[PDB]
């Protein structure tokens, strides 16, 4: 399948964990977006809002990050792995997606991407605190293991820590974070693409 | 069922009009934001992030709007009704309502909630419509050829637009699905009342 991306991006490499954990080989086609790359004819073609993360999976293109990532879980995953039937706990794990990109990600974009005000900071501070007690009582975002909605915010959440955002007051999600750090497939890969985009504004 | 809600707002109105679809009766909390209600604490405590809409079922607590209807689709649809089961098709569902969050509502955010909006920001609205406009080439609904959870949720965006008197009559695949969308999707007329309250609002506070 492929995959359609840039190694510094965090819906990117979300999707370069969940295939990672699923023993799923992606074929990477690297669109370099400063450049305009994602314009090409051939590319619009697959993805007519030319957005990056992409997945071509024989014939059939998906994106949106978080899309992309369920859907690898749904066709590919055993059993329960990542994500669950139940409808209700399938709930809880949407809605932290949705939290994820809305909010978490949302505050990294508003006070990083003009590289920021005092306000956008406390925007990130709250986002933080919701996680935190998200994780109140258990190790996972959305329950007792490892889910899609954990890579994701994973994703998110190590770009804060490259960042420099201190999150060490948050004593759940730096628990959590830690966990999540050695346990989640294809962090070595998430980490490559974080030091880049680190050593790039650095 | 208890249903923490504003009338106007556009991701309670999608909750509405996915409930209606299924058949479910809400019992309707109104609870609003302009009067701090939803940061009262029994409120925390039934959803930390204090958002709405928040959705509770039979003790379930559940917020995020798109997240409650795919998951009252998931738990009370029946056959494969607003949401088919192939992973392929839920996929394209799913990055629609990514869409429709990230992409279109945002855009009508940006312009709108100052309402200075700025040129780039209208500009912005104009390209999400045009991404619309395209994923509608050829098809009656926004993902695949039948009513989905997407069409809802997007429905109860371009219909704010409309309210807010955003012309999008030049892309003609989004008028004719949405002049389709507001005859075959149930619910149509509670979202009208909540936007309409809107207008008026709106309207009046403008003098
Ligand atoms: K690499
Ligand atoms: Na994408």
């Amino acid at each position: 399948m492929d995959f359609y991306y840039m190694p510094g991006g965090g819906g990117c490499r979300t999707v370069i964990m969940v295939a990672k954990a699923l023993g799923l080989e992606l074929n990477k086609k690297l669109l370099n977006t400063m450049e305009g790359e994602q314009l090409k004819p051939e590319f619009v073609k697959l993805n007519p809002q030319h957005t990056i993360p992409t997945l071509v999976d024989n014939g059939f293109s998906i994106w949106e990050s978080r899309a992309i990532a369920v859907y690898l879980v749904e066709k590919y995953g055993k059993d329960d792995y990542l994500l669950p039937n139940d409808p209700k706990k399938r709930a809880v794990i949407n809605q932290r997606l949705y939290f994820d990109m809305g909010t978490l990600y949302e505050s990294f974009a508003k006070y990083y991407y003009p590289l920021g005000s005092d306000e956008d900071l406390k925007r990130i501070e709250t986002a933080f605190g919701f996680l935190d007690t998200f994780l109140e009582g258990q190790e996972y975002v959305a329950g007792d293991q490892l889910t899609v909605a954990d890579i994701a915010i994973l994703s998110t959440v190590s770009t804060f820590e490259v960042s420099e955002f201190d999150f060490s007051k948050y004593s759940n999600v730096s628990r959590w974070y830690d966990n999540a750090k050695k346990v989640t497939p294809g962090w070595d890969e998430n980490w490559e693409g974080l030091m880049a985009m680190k050593a790039l504004f650095d």
